[PDB]
């Protein structure tokens, strides 16, 4: 009944990757780090005295066409706990190794030189910065999202898939078991994988559980309408786990609509109405 009207909803919205929120220590190094080392565009930044931080957006084009990075300084908050489920940002570019030697040049940490990923053939390297999150840097050769991925460790990468299916309406663009390894990914999202952010979610053979930190926040996620799109959550997460936090709304008196829960690992996801979300770009 409510599963056919669910996949119909899934269909008819368009949604989008907005930004990963995610919390820093030193709000000035980050920037100079992602302008210098990694190419990325300050698109905004908010000083809010009132609530005791400030943001910065930052990203490869504006936020109404692109994914962006969502950096929170809370005053006086120099460290956060990045934990062990959180994986990484990825950035697509056409030469890793102009990107790695750009990285080192500009005083940035390389941690995995650039190459081939081990038992494939695309280019990677990784980066890490200031606080500790690492950027996967990868090979690609003419992307209209360079920021593409946001990678989390899950515990089941099955009830995951299922989950981020029929919760989000994303599609499974890629599932790679890696016996050698011990490890298996997929890519869910909402375009082909080479044009679009994706979320790549690892499971490692036997890990079932993992620290979600207090670094990174969540993931923003744009809808047409974030009363169906909660309705399509709410039923995924009666069948495979996860949480609604904040029912589908709009904020007081700025009349800007969200909803917001966890998946079935504890991974925060937002939903905001698409055109709502544009009240703040500027
Ligand atoms: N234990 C790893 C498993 C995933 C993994 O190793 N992924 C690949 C890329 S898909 C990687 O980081 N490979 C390192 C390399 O190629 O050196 C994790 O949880 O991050
Ligand atoms: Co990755």
């Amino acid at each position: 009944k409510a599963a056919e009207a669910v996949v119909d909803w899934h269909k008819h919205d368009s949604k989008r990757m907005l930004h990963a929120v995610y919390r820093v220590g030193d709000l000035d190094r980050t920037i100079k780090y992602y302008t210098e080392c990694f190419g990325m565009k300050l698109l905004r930044k908010r000083d809010v005295p009132d609530e005791k931080y400030t943001n910065a957006f930052l990203g490869f084009g504006p936020e109404n066409t692109n994914f962006a990075v969502e950096l929170t300084y809370n005053y006086g908050v120099d460290k956060y706990d990045i934990g062990t489920g959180f994986g990484h940002f990825a950035i697509a570019n056409d030469d890793v190794y102009k990107l790695a030697e750009n990285i080192k040049s500009k005083g940035g940490k390389i941690t995995r030189e650039p190459g081939p990923v081990k038992g494939g053939s695309t280019v990677i390297a990784f980066a890490q910065d200031p606080d500790g999150y690492m950027f996967e840097l990868i090979q690609r050769a003419d992307t209209p999202e360079p920021l593409c991925q946001v990678m989390l460790r899950v515990g089941d990468l099955e009830r995951s898939i299922k989950f981020y299916e029929k919760a989000l309406g994303m599609k499974l663009l890629r599932k790679k078991d890696v016996p050698d390894y011990k490890y298996t990914i997929a890519m869910l999202g909402y375009a082909d994988e080479d044009k679009t952010t994706v979320l790549e979610l690892t499971y490692n053979y036997g890990v079932t559980e993992y620290s979600k930190g207090n670094a990174y926040a969540q993931v923003a996620i744009g809808t047409n309408d974030v009363y169906k799109s909660a309705e399509a959550v709410d039923l995924a997460t009666k069948e495979l786990g996860g949480k609604i936090l904040r029912q589908p709304g709009p904020l007081p008196g700025i009349n800007t609509k969200i909803a917001s829960f966890v998946d079935p690992d504890g991974w925060k996801v937002e939903l905001v109405d698409n055109t709502d979300f544009l009240k703040e770009l500027h």
